[PDB]
RNA sequence: GACUGGAGUGCAGAAGAGGAGAGUGGAAUUCCACGUGUAGCGGUGAAAUGCGUAGAUAUGUGGAGGAACACCAGUGGCGAAGGCGACUCUCUGGUCUGUAACUGACGCUGAGGCGCGAAAGCGUGGGGAGCAAACAGGAUUAGAUACCCUGGUAGUCCACGCCGUAAACGAUGAGUGCUAAGUGUUAGGGGGUUUCCGCCCCUUAGUGCUGCAGCUAACGCAUUAAGCACUCCGCCUGGGGAGUACGACCGCAAGGUUGAAACUCAAAGGAAUUGACGGGGGCCCGCACAAGCGGUGGAGCAUGUGGUUUAAUUCGAAGCAACG
């Protein structure tokens, strides 16, 4: 009711961002699908800072004023995302990253044009 | 017979991903369960196939399973090479530095043999999370038995045993000595100075950069020689056929090692130079685009050209650069 956590996914392909509770229970999610888009248009900062500001005035149901913030991947609508959260009318407490890194774990599949 | 600069042992130190075994750690991909949770996710140049209300995608918690080990990490270390990177222990190999204690040429190479030997692959039995040949579906395309997407078996991993090939490459055989420099970097030693620290110089074995002589067809090599010399081995004698055929040996097999001729060609080729080109780069320009204006292509006619039909339909011009 008065600060949540925020989760995006950011890739070359779409943005997700879902905001929960501080122990993880979601109350709201969105992504440039459900906001409207259909290609590769979902990619971008727009659709990015779109989906962010519907996630986050769903998030003022049960109200908040306060984020942490957590990127994950290299979709390049972080920086949007995070001015839309800024400025939607909550106080980001911080920033901090979910960069999924393995320290050569299991492999990553083949380059393109291979 | 004698000696020690070679060679080796001893003695005092130093580094190291050198190798085998056993065990061990956490990231992190996937999967299982459970909450929260609502309609998308994924991917592309666009998509679609596909997963998803029988509830994902994500998010947290816990658990299972295997594979590889970020930072350190560096033209840095070690190793004969292949190659070796998480940690600990055990068992082991080799290298360098200093000494001049010890032996006293004990050495260099090395046909034929013996072993090792990336990855793929083969046999048996496990494991199999990811990635993934083959394959399926979706796109692409003129077609696509491909690039591209979604899935995915062999495999990849282990034990044991075979296979013994490689752009297995520094495309540069092992050994010895000699012949200018400058500079990093690694492991050591010696000395001058200084409170150690720190700076400096000399030297040993490596590893790299740039360069003198000299060599080289040149590119370039240059005390880590492709220089000057000696020993030993292997290999070449125009291209292709052909690393084929016969034969032998090895191999469960795949196939490997050894290795021709007939026939055919008049070249094949290396390095470098000048251009031209480039679905390479960079800089600059032109109505070249773009921005705009008005037009052609549509209609009718004039003209020219083509094709044709003609006794003849004179001849010439033919992408830009022929066709009022
Ligand atoms: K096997
Ligand atoms: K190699
Ligand atoms: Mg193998
Ligand atoms: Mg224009
Ligand atoms: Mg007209
Ligand atoms: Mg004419």
């Amino acid at each position: 009711i008065e600060s949540g956590i925020a989760h995006i996914r950011s890739t070359f392909n779409n943005t997700i961002v879902m905001i929960t509770d501080t122990h993880g229970n979601a109350l709201a999610w969105s992504s440039a699908g459900s906001l409207g888009f259909k290609g590769s248009r979902k990619s971008t900062p727009f659709a990015a800072q779109m989906a962010a500001e519907s996630a986050a005035k769903s998030a003022q149901e049960h109200g908040l004023k306060t984020l942490e913030v957590t990127v994950k991947g290299p979709g390049s609508g972080r920086e949007a995302a995070i001015r839309a959260l800024q400025a939607a009318g909550l106080e980001v407490t911080a920033i901090k990253d979910v960069t999924p890194v393995p320290h050569n774990g299991c492999r990553p599949p083949k380059r393109r044009r291979v």
